[PDB]
């Protein structure tokens, strides 16, 4: 059974290692910050942990697999050292802050012989396939994805508006092009936007929003009708109806934790790995990428650097 | 009474006159269509109406003003000898296909003592009214707008449906600062279904429009402090405000008996009660919805012959 470290003491590594213990594939054996009183009080709820603040220190002791959700500038640095010391990587949030860095993980993981995931929580959940697979006998005209909820209260496109990526990747896959106009700070973030992805036959509309809560449906048109679902995150309720009112629930079944699907995935690729699917989700990590890069250049959203 | 001339012999013009006769402000007199076979097949069901095949001899002819319902691009020609024959005019659908042609058909409306009017039918809803006076000490985040219906198979969904969530967005709100729109294209450029966005300073509205795929998404208005939730932005049925905290506010909508109905008694109550402040209003917002459709459609690529 999979030896967990953790990096990133804010709320969601809890939301991570809760599930990863329910899961009983994985145990908590070490955490690191840069101050040690921080990993202590992150680390009080847990027992048999390591508390650590040198990063090379962390990564010689030993547990196969560390789990990042620092902040998002730190996660390429991280990564590279995480897999140059033999750990599997799995990468929260936005896995990095630009493609080619995606791309030096992957290599410097295929070197060093690990994995590299990015915990994109809605691409494995059993929902997608379920979708995946009715619209393989359907012609998509178009679709509308969004995710915008109001924070506490970086940017929407990629703190948010990763999720409708991931979810127009997994369906459809990698767009052609891609445009992105957000409200921004002074810094150049964002609070909210409207994307487009532009596919050869269709578009997807994305909306991202933090300063802005939207309860709106995700909606996928085909040639005869409108698929319904909930969210594209979490998934909860597919619905499709006809252009003359027929319906049709879909079989999903909402996992009981955001994570529960992932983490299995996770966990079953290490134990007993697919490889094929694992360029699958490299490739998809990849466009994701990609596409949020084009995005953020068409909307004038740049990092320091 | 009013007395009515109705070149334009589509179904439309049935529900036009259907309003316009429960309204009792109105009589129907005149009928002009190029065939006249074409212009009693259309008469039967109201009696006592006149038949012109010629334009000018029907303009020539006693009644105060005409509702044209033509194609659209005879709207522009046709309008203008109404205006320079003295008649008021009701022009439908989209009024123009240019904004130029709005601010001459003002000019030519004013130098001959006509109201000319677009029937911007859900511009003229008592919601409007309620939904801006809601919002005047919130302060707005943004909007997402939509108007897409699988129509009949077998111009364009922006002129045509778009036309709808930009008058929304014109009513509250004003004129935009900016605006951008992409449609999936047939060949000769005219849009199936597309997505813009209106930049306003502090904000940016989402505007969806198709005719070959079905959306059932609610109208959304962002607020620092919640959502207002429109069921659409035509014929509205519902608007219910909710803040951050869950909490629910109605906002007393009351649905016409007709979806002309208000529109309707808006034109006959300013002819036979004229209130040119308002009139200005009208004429105004026509022009900043028109500098939209063609600001967009000119992003979009669509031309017409």
């Amino acid at each position: 059974m999979l030896k967990l470290g953790v990096i990133g003491t804010g709320a969601i590594s809890h939301h991570f290692i809760e599930a990863a213990h329910t899961s009983g594939e994985y145990q908590l054996v070490a955490i690191y910050s840069r101050k040690l009183e921080t990993a202590a009080t992150f680390a009080s709820r847990y027992q048999n942990i390591q508390l650590f603040d040198q990063l090379e220190v962390f990564f010689k002791s030993s547990f196969d697999l560390v789990y990042i959700a620092s902040p998002n500038s730190l996660h390429f640095a991280q990564a590279k050292a995480a897999l140059s010391a033999g750990k599997h990587v799995i990468l929260e949030k936005p896995a990095v802050s630009q493609p080619q860095e995606w791309f030096d993980l992957i290599q410097t993981a295929e070197k060093n012989n690990c994995f590299i995931f990015e915990a994109a929580r809605n691409y494995h959940e059993k929902a997608f396939t379920t979708i995946k697979n009715f619209l393989a006998d359907k012609q998509v005209l178009g679709a509308d994805f969004n995710y915008a909820k109001y924070s506490s209260k970086g940017g929407a496109l990629m703190d948010l508006g990763i999720y409708p990526l991931y979810a127009a990747v997994r369906l459809f896959g990698k767009a052609n092009d891609a445009t992105y106009h957000a409200q921004q700070l002074d810094n150049s973030i964002d609070l909210n936007g409207d994307g487009i992805l532009f596919y050869p036959d269709y578009q997807v509309h994305i909306k991202a929003g933090k300063n802005i809560t939207s309860n709106l449906p995700c909606e996928i048109y085909t040639t005869d009708g409108t698929l319904t679902l909930n969210t594209i995150e979490h998934i909860r309720s597919a619905i499709f109806t006809d252009h003359q009112g027929n319906q049709v629930q879909l079989p999903i079944q909402q996992a009981p934790h955001t994570m529960t699907e992932e983490v299995a995935a996770f966990a079953h690729m290490i134990q007993q790995p697919d490889l094929n699917l694992y360029q699958t989700w490299l490739y998809d990590a990849g466009s994701v990428h990609e596409l949020l890069y084009t995005m953020r250049q068409t909307a004038g959203i740049r990092f320091e650097a």
